[PDB]
């Protein structure tokens, strides 16, 4: 079912965003959606090299850190390193395949390419301030707590995927393999799409942010400085990143793009905050893990746990969901001179 | 099967180019085949926008060409659009499932984001050059000739797909579908893959650098100038784009990567040659139509044919097939000067 160039001569301003005709021509003289043309553009605008940040002033202090605070930035680089390896390849395997108007298909391109900068990001302070990378890019596969969240996120894209597959070489209704019950249905189908779209949403507007606060509160005491000045590009595409999801996300569910995305989007609301509220839990039981051996000046255990309600709240709000927690003030207001 | 962050530690440096285990980490440290690295960056370092060359000055050159100059400036146009809206897309839904080492899978998605930038570039010119792009845009899918080529392109990468999801969700071994007989094979898949990557070795290295002739013979006479700058951008993206075919196709041949790969490579030795053949008969007949109410000073549809033939053999060398054509020297020497 599915064409690298679709034959038929549609006409793309009509099309819905998913799950519609494939895109043929890619053409840029007209959106139906004008939003993910100019994500297009602003990404491109900022478009930054790892190597033009000096970090090798990173080391020197990363060697002088005690243990623990060793640990913290550690544990924290290797998860924004596990969540932007996702985030490099799942948008262009899981989203483009079912994108069906041109504007979106390239965004979603050049979001996923832009993860792959932040990618190198990682690997060039890494390089910079230990002796042996090895050792740390293979605790990220082998790490208890950091395979904790890697499965959770990357089911969302492998579900839908898997049912991709289904879909394409099959279509609706009820088949047998190998004697086996498969029923494939396209309801079902982009369930699985607005779901995932909701995780993607809570892991860059709301996990993201979380390492985010966690290397500026180095940067606020004057160390690791190479790496904040890096984040702060990341941070800067990222706000990129969650605002195309946001729209993805209020346009299904407004019923505009698609009318019977709307019944879904309501039926399938309590599992989209549930999918929230665990998201902000296991961000906390992170925060645990990070300050386990002790705390630092500007940033403990407590501290963290308050930006992570106080984020998840404004994220939540923004995707039309409600407020899992108490509506209180930014704990750490500094963090708004790097963003 | 498919997995977006595969939870086995694995030393990325043995796997296989395809079918291995799907890469999980995303370092940069290390390459197995550095030559993906420095398409990397190469492919950054040449990172251009379509805005910053001004095409302003060739509406005025294309009301000034006589009406089948004009045919044959617009009619090469839309074959370059056609073909990058299928580059665009194809290397990341078709190629990326299956990469199993860091570096190729970056590239793969590097190489795709580039082509969105020559799609951009091809939408800059089309609304600088006539007064309604909706009637360019419309005949590339509607074109007959156009038609011809764009499913054939596209073949090579939906069979690759479409057998990518049957071996993901089944594996090797004979299945029963709805009582359909189903016999995925592991070798049969690897053989769509090393065909589909031999059809876009031809599709980058020797259609594109036929429309690039016809482009530049405009720049020659001094006309169509802002279009002719921006493909010199093309072109230069292009080479590194043929060369990672290149590499890919070589490696895997050599049986270096896959032992297995080597007796297929020989196996499908033939269809490899006589696919390049068609792709080339193909080109020529396409003069017959650029060339069809007349030719212009510099380029007709004798003098493109040469070029036709000059720069298959090239590229059929380099990928170790055997020549086609005559051994001759270059028709249009002053290709040179804008590569
Ligand atoms: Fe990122
Ligand atoms: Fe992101
Ligand atoms: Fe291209
Ligand atoms: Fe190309």
């Amino acid at each position: 079912a599915y064409t690298t160039f679709s034959q038929t001569k549609n006409d793309q301003l009509k099309e819905p965003m998913f799950f519609g005709q494939p895109v043929n021509v890619a053409r840029y003289d007209q959106q139906k959606y004008d939003i993910f043309e100019k994500l297009i553009e602003k990404q491109l605008s900022f478009f930054w090299r790892p190597e033009e940040v000096d970090v090798s002033r990173d080391r020197i202090d990363y060697q002088a850190l005690p243990e623990h605070e060793k640990h913290i930035f550690i544990s924290n680089l290797k998860y924004q390193t596990l969540l932007d390896s996702i985030q490099g390849r799942s948008p262009n395997v899981a989203l483009l395949p079912l994108i069906s108007i041109p504007e979106l298909e390239t965004w979603v391109e050049t979001w996923a390419f832009s993860e792959t900068i932040h990618s190198r990001s990682y690997t060039h302070i890494i390089r910079n301030i230990v002796n042996d990378p090895s050792v740390v890019f293979d605790d990220i596969v082998t790490n208890e707590q950091i395979q904790k969240r890697a499965e959770g996120i990357s089911s969302y894209y492998d579900e839908l995927i898997e049912m991709t597959s289904y879909w394409h070489l099959l279509g609706e209704g009820t088949h047998t393999v190998n004697g086996k019950t498969v029923t494939v249905s396209l309801r079902e189908l982009k369930k699985k799409l607005y779901l995932c779209l909701m995780s993607v949403n809570a892991l860059e507007a709301i996990r993201f942010y979380v390492s985010f606060a966690c290397s500026f509160a180095f940067a606020e005491r004057e160390l690791m400085e190479g790496n904040a000045k890096i984040i702060r590009l990341i941070a800067r595409d990222e706000a990129l990143h969650l605002t195309g999801t946001q729209h993805m996300l209020n346009l299904l569910r407004s019923g505009a793009d698609d009318p019977e995305m709307a019944e879904i989007a309501e039926e399938c609301k309590q599992e989209c905050y549930d999918l929230f509220v665990q998201a902000a839990q296991q961000e906390k039981d992170w925060a645990d893990y990070l300050f386990r051996d002790g705390s630092m000046i500007g940033l403990n255990k407590d501290i963290l746990c308050q930006y992570v309600e106080y984020i998840t709240n404004i994220r939540m709000q923004a995707v039309g969901l409600d407020l899992p927690f108490q509506t209180r003030s930014n704990p750490i207001p500094w963090i708004n001179t790097w963003l």
